[PDB]
DNA sequence: TGCCAGAGAATGTCGGGGAGCCGAGGAGAGATAGCT
């Protein structure tokens, strides 16, 4: 009826995060919220592991 | 190994100590009106 949903994707060191209630019954919704955490590694790692 | 920290290169600004001007009280130098 009332639905809480959780996104997540998680990068290589990045998460992204959001949580949303809807309600797919009447095509009714609202976003309760949405961010980002980044854990700081440079480019180096990036492109070495 | 990409990127961080700092060396490196052009500027512009300012103390600061000499250079050079230059305002100012004061002394030769004299025309001169009060005096004889």
């Amino acid at each position: 009826m009332i639905k809480n949903i959780l996104g997540l994707a998680l990068g290589t060191n990045s998460i992204g995060w959001a949580l949303v209630k809807q309600d797919f019954e009447n095509k009714q919704g609202e976003i309760l919220g949405m961010g980002s955490r980044i854990i700081p590694m440079s480019q180096d790692i990036l492109g070495d592991f």
